[PDB]
């Protein structure tokens, strides 16, 4: 076919959108780009960007004011709550490696209980134990409770193993989440509650962290502009709706509810600008986040709103409340962080922080970022029936 | 601070995971990796093709890293896209030029005298006889309704034409509530709304894209059931729109081309997907097919393994997908003009949706249940929705008089 669409098209086309295609003509200022520009003309915000793993805060004069990396610090505590959390998730493989009859997971959890005794040590070092050497205040009101909670994990763990292995107890998924799991006569707080305290303390930790930076910048919540086009390392799926990204209701924190949920935008196709982490963004840049990204965004829903006024609105429900959810449960249940864990990491919506995310973010609101009268669910919370916290003097690894 | 991780710390973090993080102890098998090969012993394969919705075109690849198909989903030269999108595009437009107006920017005055001079370039240019436009352009689902579509744009035209002309001669007030009442929701001597123009214009950009892409899909042979759909498309600059299945039509619209013959679960918007630089050569790198098929595919489908098959433990939740409503095909049997105008109100306000949102769930729907025949589908804005006494669009339409 040698159709050509008519030039007259094309003028028309162009006289509305099409500003950042390449064959729009040079020179040519469309509508779209007179409404971004006539809304600057006639007490401006902050501008908060979440791009990729990097937290960007840039003023009115399109200064530099925080550049955070999202990623853990390596005095953070990450790797040791974490490397304690996958202690259940690793025994489930291992169930599952001897299901499918490989013999590996015998040599695996030979060393995993070798491992977990090594640690079981360190953490038992005095003085200058390693968790009085960690950045974390939040964690400063229960440094005894998690001390003797990395002990009594690894000696439930070990020991559990160490049984195992000397063919005391049976191996399978069933056996695992009844003899280990679920809590046994000698161990009785479920290892469930160490998974769970464990990934707890990691968000409070990141959290606290943000909070104590982002709070010292004294910023103007009800005039802030956010952008969030996070990604979760190599989970490209994940994070893209307010419903499965816990920064969402973090900056709604953060904020102290002062700033509008609907200036916030999730633009996961927003382009990564050239002077993005410059002390001074480029006005090009600027104009491109505050008035193409954000702007654009924000004067759709008011545009539609007040010109189609005779048009019934719609409105579509969030995503339901869910176990984990700060407001679902009231005292929280460790099987709801479980079950949240499950979902988190089958859905390709969701991020594995999900999890305590958006729990974590929920209490540090309601209590106003004090770290005396938070609850840590695995922490302070969710013992057994009898239990008030966890033991000091924890049996020895037998192996 | 000088503190440092204890080592054995690292020793049973790398026991379970880290493999594929900088750092990761070479010569290490840690739980993962073993889970990972004796499932393989008993996952994700090879097999199936790769279907590739990436920024505005559809790519498929087959197993041999072969390019079957390349199609523009939205901006196809010379289409019909171009034309039907331009004409859409007037009532956003005049909304825009209200709020223009409302700021206090005299700019409004000076880009609608330009928008009714580029309209009625667009009125004389389709009015030419012959080898009109409309004749010319490959679009075969249009054909059985080719005198109404032309009636349609003159009416457009000399409607919005006459209205930008009464504004700027101040027979008329221009605000955002004159706009929706002597625009949008017609007047004495353009009776049929302007929003009927939106509605039908909207519905034959969305017939003619899927049925060019049916058209070439239908030549392949896909085995659906093992198929690999990676959607991560851009509607131009609405960078916020579309990364959720509910707000994406190309989900409904790729399952309609299986005829449901593929799983859902089996469709993966990834939004933060690479955009490799072997795409749409005849053939894909290794690394490339190995990066969609299994870094961004395989991936988000091996989770879903792991959690119910090493999760038995712990309950599954179900969360149920978003209600119908006004503007799905599943939401009136028979369609009134009045769900597709909330719809658009609705997709035009949300971030998360794409103004295509308002007819693309719709025409995805009829065009399956009418098994792609266009002959036999009806077309809210073109075929039906008139108000009351009206059947279809006038043909002697008066001139746009500046
Ligand atoms: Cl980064
Ligand atoms: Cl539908
Ligand atoms: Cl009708």
């Amino acid at each position: 076919n040698t159709y050509v669409t008519p030039q007259a098209f094309w003028n028309l086309y162009f006289d509305f959108t099409g500003d950042e295609t390449p064959g729009y003509p040079k020179g040519k200022i469309n509508i779209s780009q007179t409404l971004f520009q006539s809304e600057m003309k006639k007490n401006e915000g902050q501008l908060i960007l979440f791009i990729n793993s990097t937290l960007y805060i840039y003023n009115s004069d399109r200064q530099l004011k925080l550049k955070q990396l999202m990623r853990t610090a390596p005095n953070s505590g990450f790797t040791e709550m974490t490397a304690i959390s996958h202690i259940g998730p690793a025994l489930m493989y291992l169930a599952k490696i001897k299901e499918n009859g490989d013999a590996s997971w015998k040599s695996q959890m030979e060393n995993l209980l070798k491992d977990i005794q090594a640690v079981k040590v360190i953490n038992a070092q005095t003085p200058n134990n390693w968790l009085e050497q960690v950045n974390a205040p939040a964690w400063k009101p229960h440094l005894t409770t998690i001390h003797n909670m990395i002990d009594y994990a690894c000696s439930m763990a070990g020991n559990y193993m160490s049984d195992v292995l000397n063919e005391k107890l049976s191996f399978d998924m069933a056996s695992l989440q009844n003899d280990f799991l679920n809590g046994n006569k000698t161990y009785p707080i479920p290892y469930n509650n160490v998974m769970i305290g464990t990934f707890m303390l990691t968000a409070l930790q990141s959290m606290d962290q943000l909070h104590s930076k982002i709070s010292q910048l004294k910023i103007d919540w009800p005039h802030a502009k956010v952008i969030i086009r996070f990604v979760a390392g190599s989970n490209v799926s994940a994070g893209v709706s307010k419903g499965s990204n816990w920064l969402v209701p973090f900056v709604q924190a953060l904020s102290n509810n002062k700033l509008a949920t609907d200036r916030i935008y999730i633009t996961p196709y927003a382009a990564v600008k050239p002077s993005l982490g410059a002390q001074e963004l480029t006005q090009a840049d600027y104009n491109y986040y505050n008035n193409t990204v954000w702007g654009a965004r924000h004067n759709r829903r008011i545009i539609a709103n007040e010109v189609f006024t005779n048009i019934t609105s719609i409105f579509l429900p969030d995503r339901p409340a869910i176990p984990g959810d700060y407001t679902y449960s009231k005292p929280p249940k460790i099987e709801d962080f479980l079950m949240r864990l499950k979902f988190s990491l089958a859905e390709p919506t969701e991020m594995l922080s999900n999890t305590v995310g958006f729990w974590m973010a929920g209490e540090l609101a309601e209590k106003n970022w004090n770290y005396n009268k938070i609850s840590i669910p695995g922490i302070t919370t969710g013992f057994p029936e009898g239990i008030s916290t966890y033991p000091n003097n924890n049996p020895v690894i037998q192996r």
